């Protein structure tokens, strides 16, 4: 049976697949054509159907897992298309996490004899994050930050060492946001969450701009000026609010200039996309900072797929966390940010 | 000169006016017709021009202030119409607070010989809040809460004693949100703020629904179902997420169902208004709870005009704070919630 780990989220299904590369002569004979067809289908295609994608650049090559050498592959598709995935599977032991492991349990069991083992979505996140950091990204650091995040002429991605990862605040930005405090490999808590997450960005963007993909929303936002929609401190005070250290450029009221009809009539879709992105990202950063101060943790790592191909939000988080914390907190990022739950699920396989 | 206190905010101007009622025979003679015209204009009208309103029900009658007996009146109009107010004034010492005291300083000085004294917006809030609570609301409590906020057959407004008000977390929901920790009458700090405030509600509502007043946005929201727009925990898990105590009804992703085109096509304007209100209010409640836990304060009072005639948001705050804190925090409300800055400014008059 193939070794798969699956994280079925509110928006995306993430799949980690271990392809063995040490297949001996006898093992290849004693393999059923169905298994060979699966392996060849997955390794010879980068798109699967109309909505599945293999993230080839994330592949971990020549990993030793469960005593075998192989390549770890990372695959995603929308949860909306899980019926297609299951139907293909109908025409093995599955470690699955995320809410969909529960919601679609009965659907997975329409696959004859399949054994479904549900694992907790935050247990899997912590286990997968710690594992990937431990084995490295093909010899490169899994974890990085933006050095000198306050000056754009200097700001650059740089590696960060997590050899002693504890304590750690993990901010998981998916459909919503979950915030975890990790104190040891077996001691962690869900501190809180917020419902202003990636699904809010995409949902509001679609309502406001008519965009029909995450990537299109980001492209619009890169062209926009959020200050056309937001009311800034300087719009209220005429400058800084000096007494409490609020600079004139800080947002006082997100979308607050949209209470004026003439401003609603002149704002562009790109401006509204950028204001949505800035609003969601700043709120996540601020909640992360408050949790970090309360948990007495100074390293904050952001994961989840809201940040995939989203350098705007990563740089905003890096700058905002550093600026508003007076340098006490650092925003950390991970190359495999969307996939840790799926890896953690795969790692649960020996228990079954 | 008339005794006025003014708070010029990003959205509304709030004015407190002390009308003396112990005017002797000689004082009435030695009063200039301009002053008499002002007093009669203010006390004989409840609407001023097209956008000014006197909140008659908030009037404090027979208050002793600066050694005189009088009535304290509460008046509001949009900051957008401040040019009209100043032009009327051109055709006295003014204690003014809010950002507009700085932004419009030069405009106020077009009134000949007028002495403008700028006072800090959060100093004035604390002073005015403590003062009004101290003198009472015409013998009734200024402060109230919703008793048994978890059961609607029981939930009812009840008075709350703030005789020993410290410590206190003050959540000021205006255009944006400011959060204050008040430890004594002269010891308080701005803990943080969020830009997801009343201006976000009104701005997003106008973009999404075409409403053109705060009151119309609230009326739409009262008719809506926010779960048509929001993705809930049960939409992701099929039920509760038991492991971390998340009930199926909790919002996992605000507007998160709007990533689906078919759902964007069936949602009503009333549903979007309600989802906007719920999103903003829950985020404010959650930020308040985190600040309360970090400041080690268990009494949280909400002020500002986002909550005027807004019982939906007050009940949501009351319920959410009690539910998510496991009963450790209580949401408190104040009858004069929008006007404390203007009163605090008026109270600064003896210093000039
Ligand atoms: N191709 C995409 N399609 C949809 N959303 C995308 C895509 N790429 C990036 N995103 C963003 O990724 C977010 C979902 O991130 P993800 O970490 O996969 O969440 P999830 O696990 O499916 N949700 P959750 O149940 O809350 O844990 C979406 O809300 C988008 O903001
Ligand atoms: N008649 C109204 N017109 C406009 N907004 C109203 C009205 N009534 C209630 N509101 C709400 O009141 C909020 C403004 O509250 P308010 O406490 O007066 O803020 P402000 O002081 O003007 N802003 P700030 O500069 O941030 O302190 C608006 O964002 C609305 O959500
Ligand atoms: C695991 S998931 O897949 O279902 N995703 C997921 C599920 C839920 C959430 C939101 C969350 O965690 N909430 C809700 C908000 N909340 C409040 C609200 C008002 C107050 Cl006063 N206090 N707290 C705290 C708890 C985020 C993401
Ligand atoms: C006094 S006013 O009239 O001008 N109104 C007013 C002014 C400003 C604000 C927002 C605020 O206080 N902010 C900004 C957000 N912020 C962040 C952001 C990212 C991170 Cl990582 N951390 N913190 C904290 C500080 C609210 C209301
Ligand atoms: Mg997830
Ligand atoms: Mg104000």
């Amino acid at each position: 049976s193939p070794w798969f780990g699956m994280d079925i989220g509110g928006t995306l299904v993430k799949l980690s697949y271990f392809e063995p590369i040490d297949i001996t002569a006898e093992e290849e004979q004693e393999e059923v054509e169905s298994l060979k067809s699966i392996r060849k289908y997955l390794t010879s295609n980068v798109a699967y159907g109309s909505t599945g994608i293999r993230d080839v650049h994330l592949e971990l090559k020549d990993l030793t897992l469960f005593g075998r050498r192989g390549n770890l592959h990372f695959i995603r598709f929308p949860t909306q298309d899980l019926p297609t995935f299951i139907q293909m599977g109908r025409d093995t032991v599955l470690c699955a996490t995320g809410g969909g492991a529960y919601k679609f349990e009965k659907d997975f069991r329409t696959i004859g004899n399949l054994h479904l083992h549900k694992l907790d979505e935050l247990d899997c996140l912590v286990k997968g994050l710690l594992y990937i950091d431990s084995v490295s990204f093909n010899g490169q650091a899994e974890c990085y930050y933006f050095a000198n995040a306050s000056e754009p002429e200097r700001c650059q991605k740089m590696p960060f060492n997590l050899d002693d990862p504890y304590p750690l605040l993990v901010v998981n930005i998916g459909s919503g946001v979950s915030i975890l405090a990790v104190h040891s490999k077996d001691n962690y808590k869900r501190v809180t969450g917020t419902s202003l997450g990636g699904g809010t960005f995409l949902g509001l963007c679609s309502l406001l701009t008519g965009c029909e993909s995450f990537e299109e929303a980001l492209e619009m936002a890169s062209k926009g000026d959020s200050t056309q929609a937001d009311k800034l401190v300087r719009d209220i005070y005429g400058g800084d609010y000096e007494r409490f250290g609020l600079p004139g450029w800080a947002v006082a009221s997100s979308f607050g200039n949209m209470i004026y009809k003439e401003k609603r009539e002149s704002v562009s879709k790109e401006d509204l996309a950028r204001a949505t992105l800035v609003t969601i990202t700043n709120n996540i950063g601020s909640v992360a900072r408050m949790c970090a101060v309360n948990e007495k943790i100074n390293r904050v790592v952001f994961v989840g797929n809201f940040l995939r191909v989203n350098t705007l939000s990563m740089k905003l988080l890096a700058y905002a966390l550093d600026y508003w914390s007076k340098g006490q907190l650092k925003a950390l990022f991970l190359e495999h940010e969307g996939y840790f739950g799926a890896v953690g699920a795969l790692l649960g396989l020996p228990n079954f």
